[PDB]
């Protein structure tokens, strides 16, 4: 369908799940989004900014804490690894695992964090520096699973203990068609969520697509009402919501701001 209309959706209106097996390429997606004063780095600064105040200032902290669509990327863990004993990193595409395993291995191929790791640093007082960082994420980080948001056990049928945290950036709105099925993976992730557990959620505001490079992936338009109200309609109570306008470049998605929430699992 070229670029009428993104990628696996002709047929549903929606981006279907083989494309990212297929299509989505981990190095691209990384090499686009994650390379840092572009609109791509302000959203990244505050992405981190949020995850430092959410894992770091306020009392978001346990044993267990696990990353539901991780990607290929780990900015999303630095904060939480200073709170959380363990972590478990998923994502529906294996190619995206794979370079998460490079990571985890400090290969030499792997994609370079330093600069992401060196601001959560000094976003942190400058207790540590970068390298004794990323090792302690690394030491963190305990299982790399396979994983799918709109199964009523997302993880398959890996047994793991409650999590006191479930934590998903950027995955959600890509991952489900509307908000029923939206509705349903919030109730998917509870299944592994504790009673009181954690749900940290930070994703786009009323983007329809977004792009890797020329390849387009649906997005699920959501207001700041449809995020509120499908968050307590799943099960959950929220702690807080916060509402950035700040938008990635027109090249890359028409997405109107973005959204960041704690809430608990009731
Ligand atoms: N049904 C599904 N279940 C779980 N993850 C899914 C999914 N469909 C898509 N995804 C994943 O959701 C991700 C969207 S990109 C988000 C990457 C990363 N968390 C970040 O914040 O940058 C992709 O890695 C894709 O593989
Ligand atoms: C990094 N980006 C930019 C982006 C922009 C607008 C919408 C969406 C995204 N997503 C996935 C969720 C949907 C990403 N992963």
């Amino acid at each position: 369908s070229s670029g009428l209309v993104p990628r696996g959706s002709m047929e549903s209106g929606f981006t279907s799940k083989d494309t990212y097996l297929s299509h989505f390429n981990p190095r691209d997606y990384l090499e686009k989004y994650y390379k840092f004063h572009s609109a791509e780095s302000q959203i990244l600064k505050h992405l981190l900014k949020n995850l430092f105040k959410i894992f770091c200032l306020d009392g978001v902290k346990g044993d267990l804490l696990i990353d539901i669509g991780s990607g290929p990327t780990i900015y999303q863990l630095l904060s939480a690894c200073e709170s959380f004993k363990e972590i478990v990193v998923t994502d529906y595409s294996d190619q995206n695992l794979q370079e998460l395993e490079k990571w985890l291995k400090a290969a030499p191929a792997a994609f370079d964090w330093s600069p992401v790791v060196t601001y959560v640093c000094d976003l942190e007082g400058n207790r540590v520096k970068g390298p004794e960082k990323e090792e302690k994420l690394r030491q963190a980080v305990k299982q790399v699973l396979k994983c799918d948001v709109t199964q009523s056990q997302p993880l398959g049928a890996v047994p793991l203990p409650p999590a006191d945290c479930v934590l998903s950036t950027l995955c959600l709105d890509a991952a489900c068609p509307d908000l029923p099925t939206y509705c349903r993976a919030l109730r998917n992730l509870g299944s592994l969520l504790k009673p009181g557990g954690f749900l940290v959620i930070m994703d786009a505001l009323k983007s329809s697509y977004y792009m890797i490079g020329e390849q387009k992936f649906s997005s699920l338009p959501l207001g700041r009402e449809a995020v509120e109200a499908a968050v307590k309609e799943a099960g959950y109570t929220i702690e807080w919501f916060e509402v950035i306008s700040q938008s990635y470049s027109s090249t890359m998605a028409n997405n109107e701001g973005l959204f960041s929430l704690v809430a608990r699992k009731l």
